[PDB]
């Protein structure tokens, strides 16, 4: 814990809440100061509890570098139209630094640059059956390719374009990589993993291969290109098949004004998948013998079954869907956007389906407990000292996309007639975290903000001779299980929000993700919007 201001080290936007905290005894006045010296805006700290004080200067909207003072301390504050702009650009920047099997050329990548990777086929596992799946995304600091990860890192992306299509056209991709005629920026990014998606379907059953990967992590310090192990195809799964029909039928409505070709095939790949879900059971997947990779396992299939359901219902309109929907909606799964636990995207689907098509009566049953779930999410935030909808208990691995998630749950909920108060602070609070508003003043996203991450687990930016991290990357972020030989070693007896370290080896609390970038990118582009 620093001995410091803890601020939003982005920025503030000029018509957004503007919140700094200090660790304090009492409250203390403070100054908001031009570069050169005079005061523009004062006021007095207020408690929030444990050690927090908080203070609130939302109402200088004159945009600049200002100098913030509180007791003998001191900080750079950014106020600014489009303080999001960069981070938000370099977010979504990301996904195209993660794509496999094509040249990122210097003009585009610069420094990060790099050859294509993982271009042979790979193996059917327990056959010699070679199948070519090229493309996609590096899952995270590791190069693997995996369904279910996959599917919802697309999910966000389509919906930031469907909610915040505005804030994402000031944004710029590596617009050079992708093919022309050129997509909004976030369909862009999102079709390169929707056509390596595509080809992860068996074309003989409909069922979807659960990832492409090597048998094992290769060191740390490996090049993109350099990785030369062969890629085995792992076998299809249930929660593959079900993901990639969700991802495929929400693909299949998105892109039908931009890429019919697209639309139709990701709508034929869809009902191929649902039709092998009625085919088979809901067995969870383990790791083959040999395969050390992610294993993406999840033993409850009802939630992803409830979203390739919902989806479906969405993309055809057609009321036959809601006779599986509307039983599958009143099981008490838990309402989450994933990875695992996938059921509120479904959620969303069924809610953004016309009306006609559903049941009123579960619709209103729907709505009424989505409301309950955000008003729990609000009171953790109430009890919050830096008002995010987080409890100690959900400081795990990824607790920073558990965050997002949920501040992403109050912004879906704002299009589908459930209207919380706190949806927008929660946003917002959910920012200020990421950038630096925290106990350890970590800014949570490479090459972003005065404390940086500097040593992500990441194989590029650990096997160049840069590090110097790719920038724009969100790290996992505080998990108190200690679920890495590092982590165990410095983190133990460190309250929840305080088990973080940026030290390359440490993969439980500083790992970087596709999934993770994905909640990023809708939340800051809802912040840009306004
Ligand atoms: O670390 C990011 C990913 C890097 N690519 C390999 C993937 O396998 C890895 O995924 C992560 O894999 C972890 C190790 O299996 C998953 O971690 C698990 O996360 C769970 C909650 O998401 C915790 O309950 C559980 O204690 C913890 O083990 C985590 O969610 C999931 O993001
Ligand atoms: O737990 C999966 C985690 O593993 C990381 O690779 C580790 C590997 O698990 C360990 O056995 C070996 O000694 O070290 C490597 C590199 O630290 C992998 O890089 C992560 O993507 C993955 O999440
Ligand atoms: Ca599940
Ligand atoms: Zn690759």
């Amino acid at each position: 814990v620093p001995k410091s201001i803890f601020y939003n080290q982005v920025g503030y936007l000029i018509s957004g809440d503007k919140r700094f905290w200090i660790q304090a005894h009492e409250p203390q006045p403070f100054a908001l100061r031009t570069p050169e010296g005079q005061a523009v805006f004062a006021g007095m700290t207020k408690p929030v509890g444990g050690n927090w004080y908080v203070g609130d200067f939302t109402a200088l909207r004159v945009p600049g570098t200002y100098t913030l003072t509180v007791g003998t301390l001191e900080a750079r504050v950014v106020i600014h139209r489009r303080a999001y702009r960069d981070v938000l650009e370099a977010m979504l920047r990301f996904f195209d630094y993660q794509l496999c099997g094509v040249v990122l050329p210097e003009d585009e990548a610069g420094p990060w640059a790099h050859g294509a990777c993982h271009t042979s086929d790979a193996k059917v596992f327990g056959t010699e059956r070679a199948l070519a799946c090229p493309g996609g995304w590096h899952d995270a600091g590791d190069y693997g390719k995996y369904t279910v990860p996959a599917a919802k890192a697309v999910a966000d992306l389509l919906l930031a374009h469907e909610y915040f299509p505005a804030a994402l056209a000031h944004v710029r991709p590596m617009r050079s990589v992708h093919r022309a005629p050129h997509l909004p920026p976030a369909l862009e990014v999102a079709r390169e993993e929707i056509a390596w998606l595509l080809t992860m379907q068996d074309p003989a059953t409909g069922g979807v291969y659960h990832k492409v990967t090597t048998p094992s992590f290769p060191p740390l310090d490996t090049r993109p290109e350099d990785d030369d192990a062969p890629l085995v195809l792992s076998p299809i799964s249930y929660a593959a098949t079900a993901t990639f029909c969700a991802a495929m039928a929400h693909a299949a409505l998105v892109y039908r004004p931009f890429d019919p070709a697209l639309s139709s095939c990701c709508a034929d790949a869809a009902r191929r998948a649902y039709a092998w879900l009625g085919a088979h059971e809901m067995q969870p997947f383990h790791n083959p013998d040999g395969i050390l990779t992610g294993e993406y396992g999840d033993a409850e299939l009802r939630d992803e079954l409830l979203w390739a359901s919902c989806a479906l219902l969405r993309m055809t309109g057609d009321s036959a869907w809601a006779r599986v929907c509307e039983p599958l909606l009143d099981l008490d799964l838990p309402w989450e956007l994933g990875w695992a636990d996938v059921a509120l995207y479904g959620v969303m689907d069924y809610l953004r389906t016309p009306r006609a098509a559903v049941s009123d009566d579960v619709r209103n049953k729907v709505k009424s407990r989505l409301l309950r779930e955000l008003d729990a999410l609000a009171a953790m935030a109430e009890s919050h000292p830096f008002g995010i909808p987080m409890r100690d208990d959900d400081f795990i691995w990824g607790s920073n996309m558990v965050l997002l998630n949920r501040a992403m749950a109050f912004l879906l909920a704002e299009g589908v007639g459930v209207l919380h108060p706190a949806a927008h602070t929660v946003a917002q609070r959910a920012a200020d975290y990421l950038f630096g508003a925290n106990p350890l003043g970590q800014c949570y996203v490479t090459g972003f903000g005065q404390r940086p991450v500097r040593h992500p687990h990441h194989r590029p930016s650990v096997a160049d001779d840069v590090d110097h991290p790719v920038p724009g990357m969100v790290v996992g972020g505080p998990n108190r299980h200690l679920q890495d030989e590092i982590a165990r070693a410095q983190l133990a007896g460190r309250p929840a929000m305080e088990a973080y370290i940026d030290h390359q080896d440490s993969y439980s609390t500083n790992e970087v993700a596709v999934y993770w970038n994905s909640p990023a990118v809708f939340v800051i582009a809802a912040l840009l919007e306004a």
